[PDB]
């Protein structure tokens, strides 16, 4: 159902010299969430009870968001990409997953998990994915509607917007979501970025390595290699779609819908689709994987 209530209990592991927060309930092969940007592993409190006791459930707060300890000292140099793959590489590692993982991911999550499975094809059981980065991007796969935001975010102005006045979590976080959120939901969403400055530098840099017109360099090629690699693997793939949507939508759709062994359904939602359709979403998760493992 709907509902602000966190899911299970936030566990502690240092990492690199810093806390990071996941929760990890059950036993078995893992079912891996991953949250992106600007939002944590709260995101699916709603989706994974519906994959109780169908294995290990894992979901990760990235570096600087959740109740994951933020970097000292922060700047406009730090938590790139790179960075946040060096976090949540040696989490994954330390959290001893094994090799039948199935990966469930959203937004930035997608971008961290594809590579992730490319880089680890033999310990990736199943892929579900949605409102994902299936490749690099263009501004004509940008909905119209946000390029002058996320302009806007890859420029000087984006410091004023971000750290000072927490747009991305207090106007494209609800934006991008159909029905209201409560109080207690917002409330969640906003505790990791209360305070402006630099606690909120996670969810500008995001927004400034989108892989998008060949910029970043770096992200380009990791979606690149992601992209030519998904196109041709054989692992069973999920994609939850959603109408109308908002980034998997258009050139980046038609583009996953030629990946192979890849079942689909359509849920309603915009971008945040988690807040809009949990139960359709978790009971799709939930039957992809009884067929991983039967
Ligand atoms: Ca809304
Ligand atoms: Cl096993
Ligand atoms: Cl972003």
């Amino acid at each position: 159902s709907l509902g602000a209530k966190p899911f299970g209990e936030k566990k502690f592991i240092e990492i690199k010299g810093r806390r990071m927060a996941y929760i990890d309930e059950g036993t078995g092969d893992p079912i891996l969430f991953q949250h992106g940007n600007p939002t944590s592993s709260y995101l699916w409190r709603n989706i994974m009870p519906h994959c109780a006791g169908l294995g290990r459930l894992i979901a990760c707060d990235l570096i600087g968001m959740g109740d994951s300890d933020k970097l000292d000292p922060s700047g406009p140099e730090r938590y790139t990409y790179a960075e946040h793959r060096d976090y949540l590489d040696a989490l994954w590692e330390a959290l001893d997953l094994g090799d039948r993982v199935v990966l469930v991911v959203h937004d930035w999550g997608s971008v961290l998990g594809f590579d992730w499975a490319r880089r680890h094809r033999e310990r990736v059981q199943g892929i579900a994915y949605m409102e994902a980065i299936t490749m690099p991007l263009e501004w004509a796969d940008f909905p119209e509607q946000d390029r002058d935001l996320f302009q806007a975010f890859r420029s000087q102005a984006g410091e004023e917007l971000v750290l000072q006045d927490n747009v991305f979590v207090e106007q494209v976080l609800p934006g991008l979501i159909l029905r209201p959120l409560s109080e207690a939901e917002m409330a969640a969403y906003r505790e990791p970025f209360l305070a402006a400055g630099e606690a909120r530098r996670p969810t500008l840099s995001w927004p400034r390595q989108i892989p998008i017109a060949g910029t970043p360099a770096d992200v380009v090629a990791i979606a690149r290699d992601y992209a030519g690699w998904l196109s041709e693997s054989p692992i069973p793939k999920l994609f939850i779609n959603a109408e109308p949507g908002h980034l998997t939508t258009g050139r980046i759709r038609d583009f996953c819908r030629t990946w192979p062994n890849q079942t689909e359904i359509t849920v309603a939602g915009a971008h945040f689709i988690q807040e809009d359709s949990p139960d359709e979403i978790g009971a799709a998760i939930a039957a992809f994987v009884r067929r991983l493992r039967p």
